[PDB]
């Protein structure tokens, strides 16, 4: 037992230490600005490590899941995702307004043309490093090209492509044979890096519960955090069970339970792209769900899906606005809850969405970008959360659609 | 019938209907800077859509064209189209140094010396979305990379790869069969974005017959327009189709009705690297020339051919060179026509290459850069036009080339 | 014989008669600073062809290398090959360190963490023209990305990825192909390179005599130059046939005979990647080494070994300190010394790789940067011979490997 989930122990037994260390630390040593950056190398190479392997695993698993469905079949599969994603995406939207209405812890026209521009760049090789944003300026609106991944372009495209290529028949097998070999051989090098997490992990942590200075953020955070806190334990306990059981007639936490490693994976993580091996066994192997459902469905969610989203950088961003003892009526309380969740879309893949989401969030809603400093401290661990929250999304969507589609996967066996 | 060709009427129906809804809405209404930008939105979406497939497309295409010839029989075909292009380039660029002498409507070697720079470029991947730029500074030369497609290198490297593996044998057949299923499947995506091009193209007609305020420009551009599209027409209507019938004793009208599809194709969409798979089918099936001829000299000829660049961007800067009223000798006109010529190589394949082209000659040859946006007003009509002639020039140089070849392409069989 | 290996001779002969035509030029006639520039554009038409082709040829033939052989042999062959280049870096170290102490011609923690964080990029696409770097700013840390390919990252990852495909096994085998043929087109297009060569290479040598001004500096740095081709004398001849004649108990010197033609082209082009297919030929053909040790020993050490680095650009930067009459300790000596080797690790491949690592190199140990036009001068002919030295060092590499590895050579071909 011991030898078969050793990694997943170790990583446990490195955030025990990590968290002891960094108290340690921060009591009983006083280290400047410059220590405290080197103390936390192997947590940044780690990070560097998971992102350069974020595009080629979501580029060739995409393309692949894509290919393998049938010409005739893959509408319907792609709209029941598509539903399901909408629905909970609405009633996650819904929640996160209710909750910072009630609780109160305290131009937008580009940033949504913005996100039409980037679903279709201008070009293949700049959208592996570059986004497009545009500003108004004296009124005559000036475009360029700024660093960051466009994924959502690359998503686009690796749909069409994959679309293309699995109807052409013989013609386009290599293609498909090519990005096949690619996608496992990413996945192997995933598992490889898996090894290397959790020393990285471990100082992740300590240098984590080390910036933390005056220790009052945590008394000015307090409804903050609670309010997020508790939005994603109710989406999480309440609402996704709710919808599995009344689409799929079984045991809701029972699927839950079969996917406790990658749900701990994701936590200790806080990345769902680079989670992708583990999500895949555990919803093939302990949920029995069909390969071609699952294959299909979970990279898709990994890269889109926005239940937590809503749920936290809106909430933040409302909370911002409440601080400056801003008027909101509700219609403009909508109109920053619906910005902020279409703003940050590849979030959830990102190892640590929030450190860049949240200052693209504030610049695009038109808000003091000074407050986002306030906020960042908690980041690290309502991220990794968010990252809990996402994967069982996903996984609960890839249940469900599995279960819809009956009659389409028993007609695509026939043929074969 | 109506359901066969759908495509093409309702491009027609949307090209009128933007005409008159531009016209409608310049003449009974107000609209502000934004507004007009806000209205132009599914054109600017549509060009980005047909930017993003250029790349692919034009690499793949290019490759598969050469490595489908014989190794002994590729030189001289090659060589062939070479002559053609040269001879219909100097041709042209007569044509236009006469016209724009007698109608009058109104260093060059560092911008030589970078276009030999740019055959060879130091990067393969950074050549994918930028080039590379020289100038003088107190004198040495300093240079730089900016942004745009370094198309140049990009065939030079195509060209020399496809010879490469085409001479492999057994060796390199898995390269040969991963392009060819590339192109395919990037000549399905075209495919699929001509469906959304009618809506877009009409926005686009829309908003360009919106931008006009003064209504002036036509007044003092009369001259101007009369003699880009006089040279358009006669190197179109008389002598294109004297050298195909000097060369192909066959009725070069029929030739020339034949491609009809992709002629309005072209005038409409205003790319030639866009309207490849039409001109392809339109050549092979309508006009029974050979595959193997035009697969490799289409993809060349809608990169490389200049006999509208010297008879619009040309006549364009001599107009501009007289407007200042500059003393010009026939030796300075000579060079001019020349460095605007050569300056610009891939504005056929570019949809909108007037826009970027303009300002990129001004600066090479050295003018007041300030004049563009007279000059840019009519671009969107008289780019249309040039790209009509150039499909039909490259239509042109395949039926010649086939004819040319007639013993190589039965040797060639013998051998298979 | 000529025709066989006119190549050659033909280099060799432009060498000298590039020699000739800069000396003339040089004595009877008076050339501007824009002239001298333009005069030696094949040179630089040359270096831009060369640039052009090292990327792809050193990623598929190192992932080719590493796939060729057996996942249960690889660890101990690569294992051999990194001690024997650890060693041979540390006695270059120790030589040139007490040759600049003896002769006496005359932060590092960002700059070694930066290596850790360059063998590990955040992007792939990015690293193949781009690198990381990190500065103190008031103290915290700043990190930002410019230009120049980062060859260490990519090293890694295709270390990675030939591991990863060489074990999986028939799932694999289609990757496998495509970076052989990759590979063998590479090479092909090396060969083709290789005619223009000697145009280029002469007024690369006529242009080089040409910049000389003063003259003087060849009286100021005839100690300098004294040094490092002392040491690389004593490297060449002493320390490597001494290790090989310890390993293998054969005559080094007919081990080096049998690779003058692939010493002679690295002396030429200045480059040790693009001189890969004549090393893998004498190698393979006059030495008879196996070509499994051979493929995947050399294209590690053609860009890894840093024998001559320590030897050249470790000497210079001492030199340098010394000028400044700055007083250094043995201490300090040292951290120079390692500072300069370790920041310069793809030297031998870059074609000229002093002119843009010597100012990194002054950056990083934190001098005066004025001082490098000074060294500048007689960079173009250090560096060929660092050059045949960094070969001479590989093909004794290859060897040694070869010699050491004899069961798992024969174990490798029972299987099979
Ligand atoms: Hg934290
Ligand atoms: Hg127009
Ligand atoms: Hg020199
Ligand atoms: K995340
Ligand atoms: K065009
Ligand atoms: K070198």
């Amino acid at each position: 037992f011991l030898k078969n989930n050793w990694v997943l122990l170790s990583t446990v037994a490195a955030v025990v230490l990590g968290i002891t260390t960094g108290v340690l630390v921060r009591e009983h040593s006083n280290l400047s600005t410059l220590e405290k950056f080197y103390f936390a190398f192997p947590g940044e190479i780690l990070m560097r490590m998971l992102k350069l392997i974020i595009l080629p695993l979501i580029i060739s698993s995409m393309i692949t899941g894509v290919a393998a469905l049938d010409s005739n079949v893959s509408g319907k599969i792609g709209l029941r995702a598509v539903v399901y994603y909408f629905a909970t995406t609405l009633i996650a939207v819904i929640l996160g307004i209710v909750l910072v209405v009630s609780i109160k812890p305290g131009s937008t026209v580009d940033a949504m043309l913005d996100l039409i521009r980037n679903m279709f760049p201008e070009n293949l090789v700049q959208a592996a490093f570059q986004q497009y944003k545009t500003k108004r300026e004296e009124y005559k609106i000036v475009g360029m090209y700024s660093d960051g991944i466009n994924v959502l372009g690359l998503i686009v495209f690796a749909l069409v492509f994959g679309l293309v290529i699995g109807k052409m028949g013989e013609k386009g097998q290599i293609l498909v044979d090519f990005f096949n070999a690619l996608s496992d051989a990413t996945m192997k090098i995933v598992q490889i890096i898996m090894w290397y997490m959790p020393l990285g992990i471990l100082f992740l942590i300590a240098g984590c519960i080390i910036e933390v200075e005056d220790w009052e953020i945590f008394r000015k955070l307090g409804l903050y955090m609670a309010t997020v806190l508790t939005g994603l334990a109710i989406h999480s306990i309440v609402i996704l069970p709710l919808i599995y059981f009344i689409v799929v007639r079984k045991n809701p936490f029972r699927f839950a339970m079969g996917m406790a490693q990658a749900l701990l994976t994701a936590l200790m993580i806080s990345s769902s792209s680079a989670t992708l091996p583990v999500t895949f066994r555990c919803a093939e192997e302990n949920n029995q769900v069909d390969k071609r459902i699952t294959r299909f469905v979970l990279p898709v969610g990994a890269t889109i899906n926005m239940d937590g989203t809503a749920l936290y950088e809106a909430v933040a961003a409302v909370f911002i606005a409440q601080l400056n003892d801003l008027d909101l009526g509700i219609g403009q309380i909508i109109t920053i809850s619906i910005t902020a969740t279409s703003a940050s879309i590849g979030a959830a893949g990102v190892p640590q969405a929030g450190l860049v989401t949240m200052v693209i969030v504030l610049s695009a809603v038109g808000l003091p970008a000074e407050d986002v400093t306030l906020i960042i401290a908690v980041d690290c661990l309502l991220d990794r959360f968010r990252t809990m929250v996402n994967v069982l999304g996903d996984a609960f969507g890839t249940g469900i659609v599995e279960k819809l589609s009956k009659k389409e996967l028993e007609q695509m066996d026939v043929s074969s």
